[PDB]
């Protein structure tokens, strides 16, 4: 049975951090839903790329649960995720069911906002460290990808492939991740 | 004066190879136009990410010339570019004015189709090599990014950052490229 991923897309999301994981997860045969935080309408990303979501978050929630919930970064996108009661509910439910949660760049700061995964080792973009670490609820890591059980984090646009492949490995295994990796021409 | 980039977006384009260069070029202060080959409507990319172009190619052509014309890959997207008389005209005009042309993955096969840059050293995705080399009109390279004067090529999703940063270096210089690079968290 195919694994399923929910990617929550908000205004101001980092479009590289959105598209790389969506594409790589689809290469891995994961059924990915790109869900618009605000609704069904197109989303203006941080560098003005406009992406049309597959579904509203409201609708996508009804088709869960998902094997992974993915939070892209982009400071303004992460703040929008952090402010959403809907995202809070999705992440609490995911945590409660022992499902994977993955967040990149500023994205992990939404975990802090929603009190998700306290006690985990995490990374973030270097510029988001102080925000993430307010209160000392997580232990900080400078690894490019950090995985502490069901909380998987990463640092920035340039770690997005590693982040996506970690998600693929977690869901579909090392062999699949290696098979997906080779045609990407990664260094 | 800000440099200007035209990114030609066709159905079946590799969305990572589209978004990474657009985003990185915008980080570099380049004015980027994402132009829809088929018109103004949203474009369904190779892994089903849907991107809304800034303008139709028809309209974008009227606002040129551009300091770089960028051709994403994706086999089906590259074939659509290869089949377009409009793309042929844009690339001929760019070549004629001694402007940069950049193409990644299968994208360089559109240069072959339109008889652009013959005699240049080029790279492509490994799987696109035989197509690109039909006739022996280019000299093949396995470098991750290849630049032979005004023809700049690269290999795949995993070389997209290097490709984009090469474009930035060519247009705006080494210092700008290094300043843009650092916050990306590249390895």
């Amino acid at each position: 049975a195919s694994k399923r991923a929910l990617v929550i897309l908000a205004k101001g999301a980092e479009e590289m951090e959105t598209v790389i994981p969506v594409d790589v997860m689809r290469r891995a045969g994961i059924k990915v839903t790109v869900a618009g935080l605000a609704g069904k309408d197109p989303v203006q990303c941080s560098r003005d790329v406009v992406i049309c979501p597959d579904a509203s978050l409201e609708d996508a929630k009804k088709e869960g649960p998902y094997d992974v919930v993915v939070l892209p970064g982009g400071n303004l996108g992460a703040q929008n995720l952090s402010e959403s009661a809907a995202v809070k509910e999705i992440l609490k439910e995911q945590e409660n069911r022992k499902g994977l949660i993955a967040a990149i760049c500023a994205g992990p700061t939404a975990l802090l906002a929603h009190e998700i995964g306290f006690g985990s080792k995490v990374t973030t973009h270097p510029l988001a460290k102080d925000k993430m670490m307010n209160g000392g609820h997580y232990t900080y890591s400078e690894n490019r990808v950090e995985k502490d059980g069901l909380i998987l984090t990463s640092r920035g646009p340039g770690t997005s492939f590693e982040f996506a492949l970690a998600i693929v490995e977690a869901l579909n295994g090392k062999e699949v991740a290696a098979q997906v990796k080779a045609p990407l021409v990664l260094k």
